[PDB]
């Protein structure tokens, strides 16, 4: 009401609109207009946002850790609320350690749902206070993928569209 | 600074799938309205009137959150109503490809519309208004899947 912290702290739920801090996980190796896209939708509408960036993924990455946290700083640089980190624990743990409540998740095909809805139940049984929210790319980035991009690229096809300019100079440095 | 969201349906009637998404979004969201649709494609169990009071009394403990009907283009209501978000609740893989259509088909009508996803909760992944009103037609217990109001109501229409 005002005053009111001598007899409460306040709950979560039922009481209005609560600071927001969500987190946006994926190994961004690199990344592409579809994340800014993402994460430029996600900033518009929380509070702060922190695009977390997976340390070790399961198959070696392009870029390292350090290589991508840098191209990603730069390419959202331009966004207030956004930090980029690295991070090495389950998402649901890095949220925790980061007092987040929302997890940002990126829904490109029909094939992914399933998967999709599988990892909100687990994560809702490992953080309950983590609400998972579901963004559709642009038409324009539907299609694309670091994966797609990388071995376009590898084959010379023009991904000038896809990337931003930072990012796509360091992807033709990798590939000679 | 300020977000208001849209969560559009028929709502006929409102369950406790959709009070879960409601809540949900009302504690990320400054102000959320309930959208009831006016004239659906089928013709609703419950007429405009009783499911915009039903979800009102459901809904009443939300201090941030408002019921309207509407019956024109999603874009010009929202635009009508300074919303900047639209909320959509996912449920089956069936349902993600219309809605994905309609994102389109919005962002061409109304480019500075967000539409944002949410997924429902376990307890309510399987329950929908049409399941509901086709157990409870034939005398199935639906009390668990209903707020009081809407159960109350719902009892008095198949009798």
């Amino acid at each position: 009401g005002s005053h009111m912290a001598s007899m409460t702290g306040g709950q979560q739920m039922g009481r209005g609109s609560m600071s927001t801090k969500a987190i946006y996980p994926g190994t961004f190796d690199p990344i592409t207009n579809g994340h800014i896209d993402i994460i430029t939708r996600a900033a518009s509408m929380f509070d702060r946002v922190i695009l977390a960036i997976a340390a070790s993924p399961s198959k070696k990455p392009m870029f390292d850790l350090e290589e991508r946290v840098a191209l990603a700083t730069t390419a959202l640089q331009h966004l207030p609320n956004v930090e980029v980190m690295g991070f090495s624990d389950l998402m649901a743990n890095f949220a925790r350690a980061q007092q987040a409540n929302i997890l940002i998740r990126g829904l490109r095909a029909v094939a992914d749902f399933e998967y999709e809805m599988q990892l909100a139940h687990m994560n809702r049984h490992l953080m309950p206070e983590l609400e998972s929210v579901f963004l559709m790319p642009s038409k324009e980035w539907s299609f694309i993928s670091s994966s797609l991009v990388k071995e376009v690229a590898r084959h010379a096809g023009d991904v000038t569209h896809f990337l931003p300019a930072n990012v796509h100079q360091a992807l033709m440095e990798k590939l000679k």
